[PDB]
DNA sequence: AAAAAAAAAAAAAAAAAAAAAAAAAAAAAAAAAAAAAAAAAAAAAAAAAAAAAAAAAAAAAAAAAAAAAAAAAAAAAAAAAAAAAAAAAAAAAAAAAAAAAAAAAAAAAAAAAAAAAA
């Protein structure tokens, strides 16, 4: 839901992660940022989801 | 074959550390002035020594400041309670010599392989 706020459509230019755990962590899910961190790592990786 | 403990998966909680760059301070370890202390020379004020002397303890005795007695009154110090400072007694400890177990080099000799001769 962040991500789609922000406006990270699959054809649009990258945002960094800073901005998008900064927003999270910010906004909607107060627990911390690494966890949010390896949450957008797992679900980024090719071989886990 | 039963019990027990490690480890790994993923969202959660919470922490820790190494360097660069300049300018100032604070420890901490050195050369190096600078003065005590000590060894070994010559040198020179003090004791000795003697004769010679005269200044203060004895002695007579008055008298004038005195130390014990009496009294009143003020209140310093001593011993008993508590409450802090500061030092030996005893026990503990981190590196540190001693011992024991695993990694790397060593060649003797042979299995398997590669290569070539007639």
């Amino acid at each position: 839901y962040a991500m789609n706020v922000l406006g990270n459509d699959w054809n649009k230019a990258y945002k960094k992660s800073a901005r998008v755990v900064g927003d999270v962590i910010g906004k909607y899910h107060p627990h911390g940022d690494s966890a949010v961190y390896d949450t957008i790592v797992r679900m980024a990786q090719p071989f886990s989801l």
